[PDB]
């Protein structure tokens, strides 16, 4: 729970439903204004690599969540950390277009085979492939 102070540090929800369906946010940011990206943000000193995690979903779709496993972890140079969990809702309320803020101008459930445009980047494609495949695994365990 000590972060270094030159050194940012990113936490990312990947969610994938049961219906194959993606959780993504359309961003309030000016720098990629009406993107759509997963819900992500800097962790803060003090709190836990989950916690954040947590408090980003709630500040960016409104739900609670639970991690289910870390998909990957990325750095970008020693100074620029992402943890990408797959995770998965626990409670709270979808915060629709309704409460278009700051935050998030909305978030929305879309099939993994069909995600909106534009996106804010290109890198979640392949995190959302990580999430089919601990998916397709799940439910095919192969058991003799």
């Amino acid at each position: 729970v000590r972060l270094r102070k030159n050194v940012c540090y990113v936490v990312l929800a990947v969610f994938l439903s049961e219906q194959d369906e993606v959780l993504l946010i359309q961003e309030a940011k000016r720098e990629c204004r009406g993107s759509w990206y997963l819900p992500a943000g800097r962790m803060e000193p003090g709190e836990t690599i989950v916690e954040a995690l947590q408090r980003e979903v709630k500040e960016e779709a409104g739900l609670h969540c639970e991690p289910e496993t870390l998909l990957s972890v990325e750095e970008r140079g020693p100074s620029w950390v992402r943890f990408v969990f797959l995770a998965r809702p626990t409670g709270g309320i979808l915060k629709t277009s309704k409460e278009a803020d700051a935050e998030s101008l909305q978030a929305a459930w879309y099939p993994r085979t069909s995600l909106p445009t534009p996106l804010r980047a290109h890198d979640i494609l392949h995190l959302v492939e990580l999430a089919a495949q601990y998916r397709q695994q799940a439910r095919h365990p192969l058991i003799l």
